[PDB]
């Protein structure tokens, strides 16, 4: 409805708004966004970073690769497009685009594997310095995208990067998605390291919690979809020592301030504790149990898969797609239910545990 296509200028002059400044962790991060997208899209499966001792950073997928052709427009190959463009949009008037990462890099390279060709191309800061040529041939299905860059010292408080930060975002990208495998090796440290998670998020509560949770053996909703798509979840009842792990995210972007996914996940929990305790007649008569009780003492991550995220606001924290709503409900109550269904023993400890919950809240109202 309104695109909008500039330059550099503004990235390389305001860089604080395009990236944090402190170090090119961000830089990288972008870059990976888009590899991701490539995962999320079922075209991926690996993502490979190198850390060279010249403090470039090089990322690489086996995704489709970046488009080649010439737009009929704008007279550029697409990847060059991409490249030395800021990209922007919306209704009426990060993902701030891989144009940012070209913008505050000295030198920036881009190797495309698509259709046999293996392409080639250099830009330096942001503009292109070397022609997109084929340099190479490969099998038609050895497909890709590989870019690496170096940081332009003069926008960084450092160029040196944060490697901690870094291994920590790349396992938890790993951990929600188990079709991924993510190769890492600093060359300046001489490590590498390998992520696979087969499992998914089985086990992160258990070893991040380390206390006694209700159910002993965490809840795993494994891939759950229909095409509207796909919710990964994981959760269980424990008791504080602050062990606050209540993580959510879509598309694996952290929502830090929640919606419709979380929201949902509240409701089909109480849903499935509302239906189970009649089901059984487990009710007591002034202990009428709320959704917030069934939530209180809940340790959670859900991530949801969804074609259109639509957030709130100016920043992408928290979720606003009506209708992942229901569609996360349905499911935690189903399935919940089943298990329920299934674990007399434990199903009927966490009724009584939140019963507790309500119980105290309703004391406390004098
Ligand atoms: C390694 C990082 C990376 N990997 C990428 N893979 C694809 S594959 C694709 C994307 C959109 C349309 N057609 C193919 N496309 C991209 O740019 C749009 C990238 C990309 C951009 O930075």
């Amino acid at each position: 409805s309104i695109e909008v296509l500039t330059g550099l200028d503004p990235v390389k002059k305001r860089p604080g708004m395009y990236t944090n400044i402190e170090n090119p962790n961000h830089l990288i991060q972008e870059i990976i966004d888009n590899s991701v997208d490539e995962v999320l899209a079922g075209f991926a499966s690996k993502i490979n970073i190198t850390l060279y001792e010249d403090n470039s950073i090089e990322v690489a997928d086996d995704g489709r690769g970046m488009p080649v052709d010439i737009h009929p427009e704008h007279k550029m190959s697409g990847i060059e497009l991409i490249m030395t463009k800021l990209h922007s949009g919306g209704k009426f008037s990060h993902g701030v685009g891989v144009s940012v990462v070209n913008a505050l890099s000295t030198r920036l390279e881009a190797e495309i594997k698509r259709d046999g060709n293996v392409y080639h191309i250099v830009f330096e800061d942001g503009f292109k310095t070397k022609d997109l040529e084929i340099i190479d041939n490969v099998g038609k299905k050895n497909t890709g995208t590989k870019i690496r860059f170096w940081p332009n010292k003069k926008y960084f408080d450092d160029i040196k990067v944060n490697f901690k930060a870094l291994k920590n975002l790349l396992e938890a990208k790993a951990i929600l998605c188990k079709a991924l495998t993510i190769k890492y090796s600093n060359e300046i440290k001489k490590e590498k390291l390998t992520w696979h998670f087969e499992t998914g998020l089985k086990g992160y509560l258990d070893h991040k919690l380390e206390a006694e949770t209700l159910p002993a053996e965490p809840f795993i909703i494994d891939n759950f979809s229909n095409g509207d798509s796909y919710l990964d979840a994981v959760f269980c009842w424990c008791e504080d020592p602050s062990e606050s792990i209540k993580n959510s995210y879509v598309n694996l972007i952290p929502t830090p301030q929640d919606g419709t996914h979380v929201t949902g996940l509240k409701n089909g929990i109480y849903d499935a504790i509302k239906a189970y305790i009649e089901k059984n007649s487990l009710s007591v008569k002034n202990i009428k149990i709320t959704a917030n009780d069934s939530f209180a003492q809940l340790n959670y991550v859900i991530s949801v898969k969804i074609t259109n995220p639509q957030f709130a606001g100016q920043t992408k924290e928290k979720l606003s797609n009506k209708d992942v709503t229901n569609f996360v409900a349905t499911a935690v109550k189903d399935l919940l239910t089943i298990w329920l269904n299934q674990n007399p023993d434990e199903a009927r400890q966490i009724v009584e545990n939140i019963s507790k919950v309500a119980q105290k809240r309703i004391n406390a109202d004098l």
